[PDB]
């Protein structure tokens, strides 16, 4: 019955400074993934401190330690889309923050939304995306197969479950004006993370980064929090050449083990998804030349500082085509470890 034994513990001693974490942790070749998970809790805290967005907003930090608790909880175990993927993903944010100057670009209100937005972008995902919950006619595609997004709407649907959940509502003492704000660019964020959007505001991107970044355009601020959005979600792909191919096990262990179920369904998984057909190496360089590059690319037009990012995701793209072994799908032991 000792309900708060656990937040407790995680606050005893306080926050930790983020420079007592690791000498490099804001950095770009820093690897989120390398820190235990056990610590990954304390880390968003100490994010959010450095941010100090607990300070502007007046967070009561019980609350945000039982916030960061039950987002955490709200994870289940696919082989990619887990906690450890959105913690990630919320410390790529944070890099932005840090390296690229932000506050200088947008609102504090809208980073601390892209923040949080990144921390509960993929709450419950069970390891299948938007395509199969529509073929397998699943209860979210029946809610939200109307609006498109299936999934993204669920994840946003699931953060907003658990600032309802007692206990856990860091926004209580917001005004409705600032609540409804804020719920907003949460909702607007998490749709972001649909690859389908992003296609269809690219051109506006480019345009976007063609003009210049213009901070008193309402709509060159809607456009850049998509960007970034993305730029986290696939921040896996800036790293060195262990984390992109460790990734890529991840991802397709999901997709063929998606694509199984399909077949099991009578139907025909696309050729990605198909563990007797997909050729991994060939659908890496796909992603990394059709998606990743250019979105860093935009980034690196957009932000000069950004450009060894870009670099990056160029050189391991390098690394797949001297690698395209020989067979299809992932090895008897599902890893590519050799
Ligand atoms: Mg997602
Ligand atoms: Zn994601």
């Amino acid at each position: 019955h000792a309900s708060d034994d656990e937040y407790t513990k995680l606050l005893h001693d306080g926050i930790q400074p983020v420079a007592a974490i690791d000498s490099n942790f804001a950095s770009f070749t820093y690897t989120p993934r390398s820190l235990p998970e056990d610590d990954t809790s304390m880390a968003i805290l100490s994010m959010l401190q450095d941010m100090n967005f607990i300070n502007n907003y007046k967070i009561d930090c019980p609350t945000l330690a039982r916030f960061c608790l039950m987002v955490k909880k709200g994870y289940r175990d696919p082989p990619y889309h887990n906690w450890m993927h959105a913690f990630s993903v919320s410390h790529f944010c944070y890099l932005l923050y840090k390296n690229l100057e932000l506050t200088n670009y947008l609102e504090d209100i809208e980073i601390f939304a892209l923040f949080i937005s990144c921390m509960c972008h993929d709450l419950d995902h069970r390891g299948t995306n938007n395509s199969f919950q529509v073929a397998s006619k699943s209860v979210l595609a029946a809610l939200y197969s109307s609006e498109g997004s299936v999934m993204e709407r669920h994840h946003f649907a699931q953060a907003i479950a658990i600032l309802n959940t007692h206990g856990c509502n860091i926004f209580d003492h917001f005004s409705r004006k600032d609540y409804q704000r804020m719920l907003d660019l949460m909702r607007d964020i998490i749709l972001a993370t649909d690859l389908a959007h992003h296609l269809r505001i690219f051109k506006d991107l480019q345009k976007m980064a063609e003009v210049g970044y213009d901070r008193n355009n309402k709509q060159h601020h809607r456009l850049l929090l998509c960007l970034l959005m993305t730029s986290c979600d696939l921040s896996d792909q800036t790293k060195g050449w262990k984390t992109t191919r460790k990734i890529a096990e991840l991802i397709y262990k999901e997709f063929f083990s998606q694509g199984d179920l399909e077949k099991a369904m009578g139907n025909r998984p696309m050729e990605m998804m198909d563990r007797e057909k997909a050729y991994i190496p060939e659908l890496q360089i796909s992603f990394m030349e059709h998606i990743a590059m250019p979105i860093y690319k935009l980034l690196q037009d957009l932000f000069p500082k950004a450009a060894e990012l870009y670099e990056r995701v160029a050189s391991n793209r390098e690394h797949w085509t001297k690698v395209s072994f020989t067979i299809r799908g992932l090895p008897s032991n599902n890893s590519l470890d050799f």
